[PDB]
C-alpha cells in the first residue's frame, strides 16, 4: 500500500484513463521519456483499447513553457504528438533553439506542419479547450512535480517504491503497474 501507487481523494474528471503529465524542459520528464521510453513500454501492456495521453505542465521554462503547453495542444489537436515529442524535447534540451514561441512553431513547421495550419490550430477551439484540459488536470492533482502519471484520473502512479537496481526490471514493474491501475 503506498508502494507504487496511491489513490486520490478527489478524482479527476475528464482525464485520460493514462495520463503522463511532463514538461519539455524537464531534464528528468526527457530521461524518461527519450532513455526509459515509458510511455512506450506503458502503452505496450496497457489492455487493448485504453488511452494514453501526455499533458504538458506551465511551471517549468517560464512564459515560454506555457507557450508549449499551447504548442503540445496544437500538437495533440493536429494528431502530430508522438512525432514532435522528439524535436521539442531535443530543442529545448540538446540543442538548445528553442527560446521563442516561433522557435516551437518551426519545430512544427520542420516537422510538416505547415505554419499556417500551426497559427490557426493555435488560435482554435479545440486547441483552447486542450489547453484548459492540462492546466485543470494539472490543478486537480495540484501536480508540483514531473514527471507523474495517474491512472483512470484515481491513482497515482510511485515509482519510489520500485526496484532501480536494473532500468528493465524498473521500466516493467512500472508499466505492469500502470496496467493493473488501468483495469482497476
Ligand atoms: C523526477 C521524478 C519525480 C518527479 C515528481 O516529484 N513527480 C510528482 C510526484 S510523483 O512522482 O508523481 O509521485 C523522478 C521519479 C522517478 C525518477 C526516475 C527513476 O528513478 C528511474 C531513473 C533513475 C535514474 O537514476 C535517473 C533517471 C530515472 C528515469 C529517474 C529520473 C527522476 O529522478 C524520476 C523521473
Amino acid at each position: 500500500d503506498g508502494k507504487q501507487y496511491t489513490t486520490l481523494e478527489k478524482p479527476v474528471a475528464g482525464a485520460p484513463q493514462v495520463l503522463e503529465f511532463f514538461s519539455f524542459f524537464c531534464p528528468h520528464c526527457y530521461q524518461f521519456e527519450e532513455v526509459l521510453h515509458i510511455s512506450d513500454n506503458v502503452k505496450k501492456k496497457l489492455p487493448e483499447g485504453v488511452k494514453m495521453t501526455k499533458y504538458h505542465v506551465n511551471f517549468m521554462g517560464g512564459d515560454l513553457g506555457k507557450d508549449l503547453t499551447q504548442a503540445w495542444a496544437v500538437a495533440m489537436a493536429l494528431g502530430v504528438e508522438d512525432k514532435v515529442t522528439v524535436p521539442l524535447f531535443e530543442g529545448v534540451q540538446k540543442t538548445q533553439t528553442i527560446r521563442s514561441a516561433s522557435d516551437i512553431r518551426d519545430v512544427f513547421i520542420n516537422a510538416g506542419i505547415k505554419g499556417e495550419e500551426y497559427d490557426a490550430a493555435w488560435n482554435s477551439f479545440v486547441v483552447k479547450s486542450l489547453v484548459a484540459q492540462q492546466e485543470k488536470a494539472a490543478a486537480d492533482v495540484q501536480l508540483r512535480g514531473v514527471p507523474a502519471m495517474f491512472v483512470n484520473g484515481k491513482y497515482q502512479l510511485n515509482p519510489q517504491g520500485m526496484d532501480t537496481s536494473n532500468m528493465d526490471v524498473f521500466v516493467q514493474q512500472y508499466a505492469d503497474t500502470v496496467k493493473y491501475l488501468s483495469e482497476k
